[PDB]
């Protein structure tokens, strides 16, 4: 395999596309490969797991309980709501729907979480009390995945998701249990996961969420490393590719491929 540095420059050129990626040690922050990192590109789904680090935030304020009940209908509900579907009677509770929203891809939870946060505008607020002055969300879905060439709304960048994505799962923002649970809901991405650990070497610890959107828009947030522990944050981003999915998420492997062949840096 080419270094990583080399096989991303491979991706961008073979997809025909804009590329970011950040490598980032998960304990210390340190940057260790970094490819367009203060550019910006589309969160799509990845956002689900900055806005359950908000409801969690809430719920550690004691200003929301993960077993509320949330009752909605079927008025509210938009494309891909696979879960979310099948309890319009019954509910979700909070936690359900951050369990929907990041582990099934379900639309309608991450929107009827968006409302118990304060809208994308809320969640935006929650970025800059983390410190984190680059995201922002801007639309529900499914709006925030238009992905138009130089439009900053629903954006952000490799290095300030990855710094975030550290601050919520490592700073103390969060507490010890509401750390756990974020974790937890990337390590049971149902989506990426268990195709993911279907190509990783035995012993190598995977947690993640993807997205796609339009105009080829594509990205991974994930935790990476070998002997069963999370080492690494990985974020990939592409967007403006004609490219297949197949082709996207093969690229996205051959970068992981020479991470994993290139891992002691
Ligand atoms: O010496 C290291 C390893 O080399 C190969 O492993 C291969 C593996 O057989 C292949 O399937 C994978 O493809 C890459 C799969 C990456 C999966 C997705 C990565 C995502 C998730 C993390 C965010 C970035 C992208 O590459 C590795 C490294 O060559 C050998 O098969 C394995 O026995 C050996 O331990």
């Amino acid at each position: 395999s080419p270094q990583p540095l080399e096989q991303i420059k491979l991706s961008e050129s073979q997809l025909s596309g804009r590329v970011g990626m950040i490598e980032m040690d998960l304990a210390s922050g340190r940057t260790l490969t970094a490819w367009r990192a203060d550019e910006r590109f589309p969160m799509m789904s990845t956002f689900k797991v900055v806005l359950c680090g908000a409801v969690l935030a809430r719920v550690d304020a004691g200003d929301e309980q993960l077993e509320r009940k949330i009752h909605y209908r079927q008025q509210d509900l938009v494309d891909y709501s696979p879960v979310s579907e099948k309890h319009l009677a019954d509910g979700m509770t909070v936690g359900e729907l951050c369990a929907a929203a990041i582990t099934m891809s379900d639309n309608s939870a991450a929107n009827l979480l968006l409302a118990t946060v304060g809208g994308p505008a809320g969640l935006t607020a929650f970025l800059r009390q983390i410190g984190d002055n680059v995201t922002r969300l801007d639309r529900w879905e499914t709006e925030l995945n238009e992905a138009l060439p130089g439009d900053a709304r629903d954006t952000t960048t490799p290095a300030s998701m990855a710094a975030t994505l550290r601050k919520l799962l490592t700073s103390q923002r969060l507490s010890a249990r509401s750390q756990r649970q974020l974790l937890q809901w990337m390590v049971d991405d149902r989506v990426a996961g268990p195709l993911i650990r279907s190509v990783l070497p035995a012993g190598w610890f995977i947690a993640d969420k993807t997205g796609a959107g339009e105009r080829g828009a594509r990205g991974i947030v994930a935790l990476l490393g070998p002997n069963n522990k999370a080492e690494r944050i990985v974020v990939i981003y592409l967007r403006d590719t004609p490219a297949s999915m197949a082709e996207r998420n093969q690229q996205i492997a051959g970068i992981g491929a020479a991470l994993i062949e290139h891992w002691q840096r």
